């Protein structure tokens, strides 16, 4: 399974500042901006308690300190709890969070208590990095490329075809691609007839995985993958703007979503 590494996490303020500057660039709108069109909310200092997780893998290094500054990156006033798991589900309630924000190895979650909407990370995720590849401002195209079509590429896919996007799917796995075709619609992508996108969406654990076949010139890539889906060289040899963040984005996405 994918999950983080504490390097992953470093200096998570520069990592939100940068990207926060990409999605400007390419969308006209900052992450609040692409958050109140999906949602229509904005922050009013919603008090958040994150809780630590100690199941399977554990505690995660940098992961609950990475929260808090994300959380208050967006204007909400969070708190981390000093116990773990249900003890710390406990002390945040306690100390009046209307908004709890916990993650094991398979759920990353957020919970309003205030007006029962929770969010899931995965869909989140996938929808946030979508909306913005889809709002590319010189795409000049209704044309995207999704590669990666499981539980975070799948929600971005279906969310590019509810925005009336012309998508086409690739997955190395031939059965999610099927299950993306006949319940989506998406144009399955041939890697041995490749086309050039001006956007692309990226949702894989794996390095290299967008051909130089499928790049145009200053095309977008929005990428909730990790490590990165290009090399450095053909980032630079094309232009290439990068929206590529492992956390905070997607974080925003749940919390203004069941704000
Ligand atoms: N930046 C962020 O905020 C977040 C990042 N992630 C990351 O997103 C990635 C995807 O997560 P999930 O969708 O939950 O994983 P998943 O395992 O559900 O789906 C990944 C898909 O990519 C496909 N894939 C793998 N290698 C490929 C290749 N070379 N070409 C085409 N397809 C390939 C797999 O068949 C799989 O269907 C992970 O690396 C995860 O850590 C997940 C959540 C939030
Ligand atoms: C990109 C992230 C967010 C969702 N999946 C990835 C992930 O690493 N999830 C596991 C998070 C586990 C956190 C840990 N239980 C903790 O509380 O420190
Ligand atoms: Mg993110
Ligand atoms: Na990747």
């Amino acid at each position: 399974m994918a999950l983080l590494t504490p390097d992953d996490l470093i200096n998570i303020n520069m990592q939100l500042q940068k990207a926060d500057s990409a999605v400007q660039e390419v969308t006209g709108l900052d992450i609040k901006g692409i958050c109140k069109a999906l949602y229509g909310t904005f922050s009013s200092s919603e008090k958040v308690g994150i809780v630590p997780v100690t199941s399977g893998n554990g505690i995660i290094g940098n992961f609950s300190a990475s929260l808090h500054a994300i959380t208050q990156y967006f204007g909400f006033d969070s708190f981390v709890t000093d116990m773990p798991d249900v003890s710390g589900y406990y002390e945040a309630v306690q100390n009046g969070a209307e908004i709890i924000l916990m993650a094991d190895d398979r759920t990353f979650l957020a919970h309003n208590l205030k007006n029962g909407k929770m969010a899931n990370n995965q869909p989140c995720t996938g929808i946030i990095y979508a909306e913005i590849a889809s709002r590319y401002l010189k795409a000049d195209s209704k044309d995207v490329l999704v590669v990666g079509l499981g539980k975070v590429g799948f929600p971005g896919a279906e969310h590019l075809v509810q925005k009336d996007f012309r998508v086409y799917g690739y997955d190395a796995d031939e059965t999610l691609l099927e299950r993306a075709t006949s319940n989506l619609g998406i144009i399955p992508f041939d890697p041995a007839n490749p086309k050039k996108f001006s956007i692309i969406f990226e949702a894989t654990p794996c390095a290299n995985t967008i051909p130089e076949a499928v790049l145009s010139e200053n095309c977008v890539l929005s990428t909730p993958g990790i490590p990165c889906a290009i090399s450095e060289e053909l980032r630079d040899k094309y232009e290439v703007q990068l929206i590529a963040e492992p956390l905070g984005i997607g974080t925003a996405s749940m919390l203004y979503s069941v704000l």
